[PDB]
């Protein structure tokens, strides 16, 4: 099954021209917890943003352009990306916008981090129909000594 | 010689308790480069936001409350903090507000990171009459894939 994992600010903003203006180690911990030991599929821009391969995961980069790093797997189609995953119970799609749009239709679950941040965004998470998804987990947290904004973790399963 | 190092948003607003709404790894690198191998003095809120002893530095916490942890030095007054430092060429004071207020009068150098972020806050870096201080170094940087905002490093010497 395919799952999408994303951090969304108000109005579904997922990316800006520069790094997102928040400091949320709790979100990174949640992301690591939910992606460890699974293949992760990402676009080139996300890859460049991370800076290195994510440890303990099979890193798959979906891009039309050619591969710049030998430590990860470079693919050119959604179909090739899927095949590269092998026989695994769950494949995680980590962004960005375009990638999420291409995988949404095939996704059965969403792991979402809603962040109370108002920002002008460049890219947005695709519009989902809340009537088509069932929230099976939610947990709210306020900003604290280490997290700059309040956020809420949510997991949704396709109805 | 006592130095204060701080990251300031517009209007000199500084953190109080919750993490600041920005992501500036360049500023943390700057921070590390200027404090490594030196004693650092911080208040209780700063300590909680860091979450662990800064490696390669002598960690001194100035607070009225008590020493939770044994890996760091707990002091109750300015004088005691100074003394805990021993005889070193430079003592770094890393915040927060009250701590900066207490040491400014005794400070000979300021390492400041001016960030182009408008943050609502109660706390401000103490007022310094820049004509009692000589700006010795200033280097601007634009925001990028890794740094959420534009920032400018500045070093000032007490004239
Ligand atoms: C820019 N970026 C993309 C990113 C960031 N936050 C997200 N948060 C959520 N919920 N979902 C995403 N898809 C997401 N993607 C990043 C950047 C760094 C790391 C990262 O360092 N992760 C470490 C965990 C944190 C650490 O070790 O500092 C890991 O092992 O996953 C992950 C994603
Ligand atoms: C909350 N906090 C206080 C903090 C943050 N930025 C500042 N920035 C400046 N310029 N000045 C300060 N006094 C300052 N203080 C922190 C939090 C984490 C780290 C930190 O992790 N530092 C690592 C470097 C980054 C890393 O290893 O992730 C180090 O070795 O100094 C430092 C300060
Ligand atoms: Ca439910
Ligand atoms: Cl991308
Ligand atoms: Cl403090």
């Amino acid at each position: 099954m395919i799952s999408l994992i994303a951090a969304l600010a108000v109005d579904r903003v997922i990316g800006m021209e520069n790094a997102m203006p928040w400091n949320l180690p709790a979100d990174l911990a949640w992301f690591k917890r939910n992606t460890l030991d699974k293949p992760v599929i990402m676009g080139r821009h996300t890859w460049e943003s991370i800076g290195r391969p994510l440890p303990g995961r099979k890193n798959i980069i979906l891009s039309s352009q050619p591969g710049t790093d030998d430590r990860v797997t470079w693919v050119k189609s959604v179909d090739e990306a899927i095949a590269a995953c092998g026989d695994v119970p769950e494949i995680m799609v980590i962004g960005g916008g375009r990638v999420y749009e291409q995988f949404l239709p095939k996704a059965q679950k969403l792991y979402l981090t809603h962040i109370d941040a108002e920002v002008e965004g460049d890219t947005h998470f695709p519009d989902y129909e809340p009537d088509d998804w069932e929230s099976v987990f939610s947990e709210f947290h306020d900003a604290d000594a280490q997290n700059s904004h309040s956020y809420c973790f949510e997991i949704l399963e396709r109805r």
